[PDB]
């Protein structure tokens, strides 16, 4: 009859807090963070890690609405690149990416690689209303996403 | 021509210079840290998040006995649970799983969530030679796993 | 002007964190791994050659050393083996070896090449403190030895 | 440009290298080694030279969990002694010490500065679970302390 | 009496039908693979050691001929380089090569180290009818060394 | 009684004698090594750590004019770069220096950074009067520091 499932939960509760707090934002499961600074991908990954997250997948389409939605009129790195071999694509945290559907969600017109000025290609993705694949050296801001048993 | 692929294979080379150097062992795709304190389920996990990780997963059977054989004579917290719902059980990180093999790697008879004494059930994994549901306040040692996109 | 090099160290750079990734240790101008499972001495050489190398040698004494300390308190297979003609000994990689200089490193009373209760006699020498003959079907540890350029 | 700093990059990029390939472990700036064998005092401290290290210090005491818990169940020689005057230590590589702080590592009665059968006093420290000055002939492992710009 | 040793015998006389099954050809003791397709020297000497063999080297002049008149008409990587230290050459197996008979296997002026148009030196060898030092880059076919106790 | 005391500060007593046998000259405490030859930065630290100590630092002032003194027309590297990062000094022994103070050792307008032919920038200090940082690559001659508790 001692139930300190209210403490387990309480922590759990407790997490949250912290969250919000934080300005993270709730989605279908997942807390997104939308970031107020501008800094490069790789730079943007390690904080995203240093707050237990990664940059944000699509593991849906509904889900880009939300950023989009919440990042129209703003450009922001998410979480996916090319880096390891030009061709293949592959998300950071671990989602494995269907390329099938995973059309529409990029450019008219991308990727395309472009190379910059500063000798480098593209190999990372941000996103304004539609993919697009960037130098991941350029300082953009960026989303973070973070997985819970909470609803 | 003025190709910095040279500075970008050197930050990545850098980023796992400081994962061996801090004993991150490599296997199959990713890093893993096999803890020499010992914490908490929770406590464990904020660690594996500092450092952009989470508690390891099996999305295969030979990755087990890479871990059995690392942690062979000791108990590993790792990143499964039911948590939420004392029924379903996931994964920290975000793998779907059961059958999914699930199974086998379990004890002769378990999960039991057997009811401890201070005073909570069983919603935490931990390894010795197959899995064992046990109290998430307990202070085991843990492993890490970290994806990466280099071999 | 055009220097690769640099692709090329970092080619070599990179061959060799691969190989401590894998928790390969470097001792004077080689590599050598330690095993974690066991297996007979023939698996144990699959092992080795798969990973471009072969079970250790000893062109020196000071060699030996490093293998004994780091395999004190274990039985560890080495590329040693009478099989051929069950007189003479042969190193598996190729190195030729002189029963002079490898004296001393043998039991106070070996080789024996004893007669097990199956019908095995011992081509197979491992080490504890000093070698020993043994028969080759016995699943024990094993080390591999693997060269380089590299200092 | 033309700039080298690869090349300056990959000159460190490989110190690190030998390091971690002889089993030099990485904590918070510096890089540490577990000896293998055991040796005496100055012998151990000839060898940390060698390796353009020195007997491990304390500048922190998150460091000294470290060391003990990777040296737990172990006893393990420091670069601590006062063998110059019976009174003052002082630590080898440089580090001042005589803090307010600096105890609390100690047994609960130590040091003694306790006499040996074989004529000698105590003047060089050792761990397992907090400093013990001990006779700096007796032969225990050690720990060597190098410092690098490299994080 | 129970004789084991047509089962040891078998499994040797098993792993040779692999090799010849798979087009390896005897020579000395030794087994030649003359590859079908063509690769970098790296990646020619990748396969080598997967098939637990190395680029074949010279102990003798009468194997030199075996691969000539094997060859003849055809460049093929061997396995000597000149990567470390431009000047010293060494192989790839291990062999220590008196670099005195040396002489007379290389080219009428040879090793030569030619500038490649891209930015690569030469630190690789192949054979015509003699050695040539050439860019390691280059896609050349290769032949495979290896040792057995089997004649 | 048994006071092996004569043999422990025989052997301190032996270890200067190597000292200046090898043209050590001691200074306050320390033991300086001033070079014949000439070698760059990291060569030069190669070799002090070999004989177990690091180019030498400035605690104080006094201790400069002993070295200016004894290096007046010569250029000396000392243990001073900034490496890592190009705005931060630092001593390679773990001297923190007393940035406030250090100001009067540096030429009249100096550190400058100068940018070399050779694609370098400057991250090592050497000494003819007052400190002038340096392209590491330039081969100068250089001077040791080593500690003692011997007086
Ligand atoms: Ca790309
Ligand atoms: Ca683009
Ligand atoms: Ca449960
Ligand atoms: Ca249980
Ligand atoms: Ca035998
Ligand atoms: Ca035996
Ligand atoms: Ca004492
Ligand atoms: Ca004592
Ligand atoms: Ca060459
Ligand atoms: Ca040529
Ligand atoms: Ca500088
Ligand atoms: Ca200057």
């Amino acid at each position: 009859e001692a139930v300190a499932a209210q403490k387990q939960e309480q922590k759990t509760q407790n997490q949250v807090l912290q969250l919000i707090a934080q300005n993270w934002k709730y989605f279908n499961g997942n807390f997104y963070y939308f970031s107020r600074d501008k800094k490069p991908w790789r730079e943007a990954e390690k904080f995203c890690t240093s707050q237990g997250a990664h940059l944000a997948s699509v593991t849906s389409q509904e889900e880009q609405a939300f950023l989009v939605q919440t990042t129209s009129s703003g450009d922001h790195w998410i979480g996916l690149t090319d880096q390891g071999t030009e061709g293949i694509w592959r998300w950071v945290d671990g989602t494995p990416f269907n390329n099938a559907q995973s059309k529409g969600f990029w450019g008219k017109n991308q990727p395309d690689n472009w190379r910059h000025r500063n000798g480098e290609r593209e190999d990372c993705v941000h996103v304004r209303q539609q993919w697009n694949d960037m130098a991941c050296g350029s300082s953009y801001p960026w989303v973070c996403k973070k997985s819970t048993g909470w609803s």
